[PDB]
Parts: C-alpha cells; sequence; structure tokens
C-alpha cells in the first residue's frame, strides 16, 4: 500500500495522522479526505480538560467519544490530547491552586483515562509545561505552582489509570536542539528516566514557521531523545507555507529514527486548520493535494531511486526523450512550451520550488490557463497561483495542483515542436518524465 | 502631486480611477483608501440595466445615486458604467426581442442619461457586443438579434441624449492586436467614423490573467485606436497575480499614447475584488500598498531614468556602504540577515520578482517574523506571504509589505556583521539602499 499517506507510512510501521474536529464530520468532502489519507486521529479539542469535565467531577465525553468512535470505525489508532495543561481548562480550575488544584488533576486524569482506558494509543498527559523566555525553565502556570513535581506526579497517576497507553509529554519549540526550551525538556526526560518516573514518549508539536522555523538538527533532537529510552512522535505538524522541502524533511526525519512511533499534521484542509491564513497543511480548501503532499507521500515511499535535481534541470519525456522547451527562449506570457531536443540552455532549465513551481528564467512559472483536458501549458509571471503549481509523482508524472491533470505531449507526439496540454493522467509515456 | 495615484496621473494629463461598490462604502477602511488613491470613479455594478430600471418603464437610481453622491463629495469624476448590454439585464429585459426589445433598449438609455445628463465624464454606451469565440464577429444575444445596427443606434440615442458626455465602446479581450476580437472592434469603430456615427472613446476592460495575458502590442492597439480619432481608456485594470512589471508596462502604454485618458483598476482592496482569487488588484485586504501599487506610482512618476537590476544584484545601503549580506553564505531559515563588504558571492545576490520578493539562493526570501520595531529580518523559504513583499520606494527605502516598516540597520550601523531589522521608515541613510 502506498497511495494514501497512512498506507506509505503503515510501510515502515508507522502512522500518519491528523486532527480530527467533530464538528466537521458531517462534512463528507472532510471525511472523504481524513478516512482515506490517515490512520491515526487525534481529538482536536474534543478530549481537552475544559471539554472532558466542564464540571469538576461532572465528566462529559460526548463529543470525544464522537471523535473516537469515527477513528476506530474507520481503521484509526487513537493519541488522546490532553490530561493536564495550563491551557483550556475549564472556568473552575483555572481558579484553583495548590493542593486543591493538585488534587484536581489526579482526579481528572482518573475520570478521563478510565473512561477510555484501553483505547488510546498515546496520552500526553501533561502539555506545554516549559516557558519560552529562554531560561529553559518550566513557565508559570496555576499548575505548577502547585510544586515542581506536578508533571511527575501526572505521569505516576496516568501509568496507574492506563498501563497499557503510551505516556508522552507534549510540546512546542523543543525541536530545534540547540534551544534552551528543547534542552529543559530534555534534562527532565532524561531525569525521569534515570529515576524511573512513569514516561514512554516524548510529542513534538512541530508547528514551524518564520518564528520558529524547522532546523535540520530536529532529527539531532529526536535521535537524542530516542537514545533515553522513550519514543518520539510528531503531532501536530503544520509548516508555514507548506514547503514541499521541509514537508519532506521532517518526514524523512522519521523515517530515519527508529523510535519515532509516527507523523501528525494538525488538521485536513488548509481551511480547517487553526492557522488557516499560514495554508500550513496537506490539502487545499477545495480539497486538491498540494505539492508538499506528493513530497511527503514520495517521501514515505521510500523517496526516488536516483537522487532528486538540485534547482535548475531539465525535464525530459520518457517517450520522445525530448526537453520540456520554451520555444525560442521566449519570455512572453501565454508562450505554450513544447517538446525539444535537449541541449544546455536557460529555456530548457526548470527550477522545482518549495512552493512546488516550475521555474525557469528565474521568474517565470509553468502556467496551466484553465483546468480542462486540452488546456495549453505556458509560462507566465511566477505569482503563486495553483494553476502554478505541480505535484511531482514518483511514477514520474507531474500533475497540476488546481487541476489534478497531468503534463501531456500533445497526441502522444515525440517530434521537435510537439506543445504541451494538460490532460487526464493516463500512464503514458507522453505523461511521464526524467529530471535531471 | 505625485504621492498618490490620482495626484500623479493628474501629472500627465491623466486621472486614475477605481470601481466603487455602494455596499463597502460604510467601510471606512475601504474609503480611505477609495478617497485618497483615485479621482475617477465606476459604479461596479449600481448603474447597470438590472439595478436602473427593475421593471420595464420604472427607474430607480438610488444605489447609481449613491455612488454618484459619494464621488461628487470626493472630488472624482464618474464614468457610466454600462447602458446596453447581453448581461446582467433585468429578466423583463431578457424576455424581450425583436423591435420590442429594441425600443426597450432605446428606452433605458434616455432615462438612465436623462437622470445623470451633464454629470457624466464618459459613459460605456455599448459593453462586449463582439464574439469570444476567437473570429472577431458580432456577440449572439437577443440585442444583436434586433439588427446588426443596434450599436449604432444606441450610439446615436446616447448622444441625443446628453451631448457633454463623451460616448464610449467597452470590451474585454480586445487588448491584444493579434486577436480577432480586437481587429473586429477596430473595424466597427472605424465605420462609425467614416459614417458619422457619434462615438468619442473605446474602453479596453484590460482584465489580465494566464488566459488573456497582457502582451506589449497592447500599446499599438492604443495607438491604432487612437488613430480613428476616438480616446482611448483602460477601464477595468486587474492583472492575475498582478505582477509589478504587467502593472508598469500597461501604465506605460497608456502614458505612451496621449489619446489615453486615464486608467481605472476594477476594485480597491483583492478583497472587495470580483476575483479576489487571482488577487489582481493594488491593495491587500489589510489595506496594505502592493509591490505592484510602487511600480505604478512609479511609471505615473515617469519612472527611473536607471533601469533596474534585470535579474540578480546586490543591495547597498547609503548610509552603511556595505551590502544586505546573509551570514557565511547560510541557506538556514531564519538566519537574520547582515551589512557587509560588497563581495561577488550569491549569499548577496538578490532578485526582486513581480510579485515583491526579495529572493536569494533561488527560493529563499527576505523574510519579517513580525511587524513591530526591531523585528529581525531574515531569510525563510519562499511562500508568498506578505511578511516576505517588499515595495522599493522612490526615496531608496525598501518597505514590508504587511509590517510597513523599513528595512533598517541597527542602530544605524555601518561596519560589517551589522544585523538587519524592521523599524519605522525615516530616511536615515540606514534605511536607504540602492542597487545595479
Ligand atoms: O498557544 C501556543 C502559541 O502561543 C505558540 O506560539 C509560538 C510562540 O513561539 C513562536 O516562535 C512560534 O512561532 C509561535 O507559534 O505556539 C504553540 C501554541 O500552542
Ligand atoms: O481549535 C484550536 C486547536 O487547534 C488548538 O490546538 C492547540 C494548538 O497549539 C498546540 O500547542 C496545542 O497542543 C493544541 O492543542 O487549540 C485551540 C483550539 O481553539
Ligand atoms: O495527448 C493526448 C493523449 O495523451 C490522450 O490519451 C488518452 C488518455 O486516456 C485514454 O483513455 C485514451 O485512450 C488516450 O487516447 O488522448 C488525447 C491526446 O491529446
Ligand atoms: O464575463 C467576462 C468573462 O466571460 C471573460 O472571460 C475571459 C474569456 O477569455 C479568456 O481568455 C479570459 O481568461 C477570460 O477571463 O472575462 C471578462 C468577463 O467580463
Ligand atoms: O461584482 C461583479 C462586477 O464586478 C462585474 O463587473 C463586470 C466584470 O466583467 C466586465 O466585463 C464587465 O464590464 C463588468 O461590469 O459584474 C458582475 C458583478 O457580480
Ligand atoms: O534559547 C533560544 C535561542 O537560542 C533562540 O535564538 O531564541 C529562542 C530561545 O529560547
Ligand atoms: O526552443 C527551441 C530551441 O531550444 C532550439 O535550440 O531551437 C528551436 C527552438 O524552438
Ligand atoms: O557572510 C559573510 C560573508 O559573505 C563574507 O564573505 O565573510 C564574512 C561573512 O560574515
Ligand atoms: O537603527 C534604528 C534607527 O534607524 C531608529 O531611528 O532608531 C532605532 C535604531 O535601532
Amino acid at each position: 500500500a502506498e497511495s494514501t499517506l497512512g498506507a506509505a507510512a503503515a510501510q515502515s510501521g508507522r502512522y500518519f495522522g491528523t486532527a480530527i474536529a467533530s464538528g466537521k464530520l458531517g462534512d463528507s468532502a472532510y471525511t472523504t479526505i481524513a478516512s482515506r489519507e490517515f490512520n491515526m486521529v487525534t481529538a482536536e479539542n474534543e478530549m481537552k480538560i475544559d471539554a472532558t469535565e466542564p464540571q469538576r467531577g461532572q465528566f462529559n465525553f460526548s463529543a470525544g467519544d464522537r471523535v473516537y468512535n469515527w477513528a476506530v470505525q474507520n481503521g484509526k489508532q487513537v493519541r488522546g490530547h490532553t490530561l493536564a495543561w495550563h491551557s483550556q481548562q475549564p472556568g473552575w480550575m483555572q481558579s484553583l491552586s495548590g493542593s486543591t488544584l493538585r488534587q484536581a488533576m489526579i482526579d481528572h486524569i482518573n475520570g478521563v483515562m478510565g473512561h477510555y482506558k484501553g483505547k488510546i494509543a498515546q496520552w500526553d498527559v501533561v502539555n506545554e509545561a516549559f516557558s519560552d523566555d529562554g531560561s529553559g525553565g518550566r513557565r508559570d502556570s496555576n499548575l505548577q505552582r502547585t510544586g515542581n513535581d506536578w508533571i511527575e506526579v501526572a505521569f505516576r497517576t496516568a501509568r496507574a489509570a492506563d498501563p497499557a497507553a503510551k505516556l508522552c509529554y507534549n510540546d512546542y519549540n523543543i525541536e530545534n536542539w540547540t534551544w534552551a526550551k528543547t534542552q529543559g525538556v530534555y534534562n527532565m526526560v532524561r531525569d525521569f528516566k534515570q529515576r524511573g518516573v512513569p514516561i514512554d514518549c516524548v510529542g513534538f508539536q512541530s508547528h514551524f514557521n518564520s518564528g520558529s522555523p524547522y532546523n535540520s538538527n530536529f532529527r539531532t533532537t529526536l535521535q537524542n531523545f530516542a537514545a533515553l529510552g522513550v519514543d518520539v512522535a510528531i503531532t501536530e505538524l503544520d509548516i508555514q507555507g507548506a514547503s514541499s522541502s521541509t514537508y519532506a524533511a521532517v518526514t524523512n526525519d522519521c523515517l530515519a529514527v527508529s523510535r519515532c512511533l509516527g507523523i501528525t499534521v494538525w488538521g485536513v484542509r488548509d481551511t480547517d486548520s487553526w492557522r488557516s491564513g499560514d495554508t500550513p497543511l496537506l490539502f487545499n480548501g477545495d480539497g486538491s493535494k498540494k505539492a508538499a503532499y506528493t513530497a511527503v507521500l514520495n517521501a514515505l515511499n521510500g523517496g526516488s531511486s536516483t537522487p532528486p535535481p538540485s534547482g535548475g534541470g531539465q525535464i525530459k519525456g520518457v517517450g520522445s526523450g525530448r526537453c520540456l522547451d520554451v520555444p525560442n527562449a521566449s519570455t512572453t506570457d501565454g508562450t505554450q512550451v513544447q517538446l525539444y531536443d535537449c541541449h544546455s540552455a536557460t529555456n530548457q532549465q526548470w527550477t522545482y520550488t518549495d512552493a512546488g513551481e516550475l521555474r525557469v528564467y528565474g521568474d517565470k512559472c509553468l502556467d496551466a490557463a484553465g483546468t480542462g483536458n486540452g488546456t495549453k501549458v505556458q509560462i507566465y509571471s511566477c505569482w503563486g497561483g495553483d494553476n502554478q503549481k505541480w505535484r511531482l509523482n514518483s511514477d514520474g508524472s507531474i500533475v497540476g495542483v488546481q487541476s489534478g491533470l497531468c503534463l501531456d505531449a500533445v497526441g502522444g507526439g515525440t517530434a521537435n515542436g510537439t506543445l504541451i496540454q494538460l490532460y487526464s493522467c493516463s500512464n503514458g509515456s507522453n505523461q511521464r518524465w526524467t529530471r535531471t
């Protein structure tokens, strides 16, 4: 299996999940994508403190079970999120402190895990317990104020409530190894494992953006925590701008770590994202697969037999043996591309960008004017439109994000001058290409 | 004078307008921009057929007058749009055909022009009467079916109704001289002039996109029509992607033809556009100027006597002599840029794209991780965010679209290694940059 993210991940014993919003389970466009692509589910909000215990001692597992049931019935495991957190607590808990609060925490953990006992693969017992000031220490919350040992207490309680569930510590900004926050969490987990504190995994939310960008050392971070004897999981992945290279990089980081259980992206479509403005997911609002989607799938499936091109290269048709060429090195918008004998020349040098464009001359983009069969493929000023974004299938076909159609050599032409158009993908040789 | 589009355009004896939507005049941010930048107004829908004559014989100018009143109150002239058209006809007119339709057409023209008699600078008497099948013939509508002479009849009627108004024939896809449609309208206009049919102008909608891309021959198209003895006007300008170069090219084409009266963009902010999806206007949804706005303004002001860096190039600050440099030529996202001795290296080669980005390495973008003062300017994967878009002002300053702040060398730094940040513009030497 390797046509969907979930199946591709399963090949290596891993999973590819998402965050499910109970309210969207009635939207077939939403559920059609979610049920097909993912084999792990996290309730976006339905299993949080305020949602499961609106009143102390008064547990409401309605919305939560709705998500749990849908997940299991559709062949997905579940990550419980989350049991002890300073954020999203019921109004009553936000007022508690010291001994009373500590007690409420314990009770809550027992209540939720009791109800779900033996059904949850991973539980984010404690979430975001460290600050971002740079000190590398605990953030000041009513929870921390109950004593520095709360985290440890939460995990012991957790193990007790349900020993079959993997207990994780979940946080954000602990992906970059050089960051103090990261080191603070690292030391704690090292401490816990040495003292025998029950903790089985560390969740790296992985919310990357210009404020806190992804860094290649992320893999080093995972390997380090892995060496401590705890599993690692990418829990809430979303990348501002959904760069193909970054998504693929995070994917390979997990595949490179034997203890990395899997990857979960925080949402289905960009429009479902808590940060839609950053279009940080793998699917467009119209449900179409984004450039990064294919980048992730290809990574999960084992990459290419030959190391991919590094900016600026040729694209020759398999059936013709000729290259994607812009007639007479023209640079005027609207010029339809053709096939031509391969040779070193700017008008045959295409660069695949992280945004999914196929650039030429530096600021011109492979462009599709329309979404139907026969649409001419031309060059046009780059502007980021979905009709200028393409997915590089591992089978050699290049699919337009917006149209869902393949680059096609008209009438299966192989001669110089054959024009390129969009057409239903057919696996024909006039729809397959190799990049250098 | 030269700070706003209207005032700049006025320095060449031309106007710069927009399309106003009555339902948006209650939006303060919209009116603030609209009132400041344009001196010519077109009702986006309020003066159309269905809006001005709901039932046959019953005129209604409430919606049209709201726009008109606002236009005059803010010192703008008005273009009446539109009197005879196959589209947006009220249902009672859609039902008409033959001589009944012909007289209805005439009756509509007299009623609307009568109401606005002496108040309209230009009237789009007839709109989109030519086919779009690429043959250059008449569009098949109930109007055309009343007889080939309907257009002529509309103009003669219009002249008599308000002799003070300039009578225009408006249409789209008539910008590229090679298109059959463009030639068909030319032939018609030429025929009207030779036979004495009253027509004073031809409006070129200029709705450019990858399906109907702007072409440099547009200038000849304008010249050709101008030669027939009529004025020309870019009436509904918007460019898919809003390329800075294309917006500048169109502007220069109009300024190159003495008979080109002015330029009207079809909307204020991209969010106000009938095609927001193509982010085709000059202003963002938050009201900030796009890189294309600056390009248009600079062109209106005559541009620079020194050609911009055609692909690649360095950026050197005046009060620093140093060139924008990426530390150790790194390629890691989040790397704050600095100033340094201008050497021949790629980590100093910045390309200003038509989308407004400052790219280095081919696919890395000058990025702003915030909007406030002090925000560190770094490089990040290009994805199109406004925090990656920049405007190159004529005063040598580079201001961030999203932030509205200027690139600034920390504490007036000038020595190698000075970090770059975002700070309120100040004409300070540590905020002016030169490029060659
Ligand atoms: O609620 C939390 C956010 O406040 C948090 O914000 C992060 C702060 O550090 C910045 O560098 C990040 O870019 C920004 O996302 O993110 C996690 C969320 O749970
Ligand atoms: O719908 C929103 C959720 O998507 C959001 O989820 C949180 C995002 O930041 C992460 O650090 C947290 O772990 C995660 O739960 O919470 C707010 C809710 O309104
Ligand atoms: O170049 C285009 C061909 O690639 C295209 O091929 C069709 C693909 O779908 C199959 O079911 C058809 O049998 C096959 O001909 O045909 C159109 C042509 O322009
Ligand atoms: O209603 C009109 C549209 O039908 C028209 O559509 C254009 C047709 O030619 C294509 O090449 C263009 O891309 C497409 O926009 O555009 C103008 C609009 O008023
Ligand atoms: O709000 C929309 C208007 O912006 C739109 O305006 C028309 C666009 O196509 C041009 O060819 C026409 O001349 C112009 O009036 O009309 C539809 C309306 O919903
Ligand atoms: O320690 C971290 C520091 O290295 C980074 O630059 O900014 C965030 C801090 O938490
Ligand atoms: O684009 C083609 C060019 O690359 C080749 O060299 O000569 C023929 C052109 O059509
Ligand atoms: O980035 C700088 C590099 O471009 C220069 O050559 O040497 C000093 C570095 O800091
Ligand atoms: O360089 C900055 C200067 O331009 C501004 O005026 O004041 C703050 C400084 O950091």
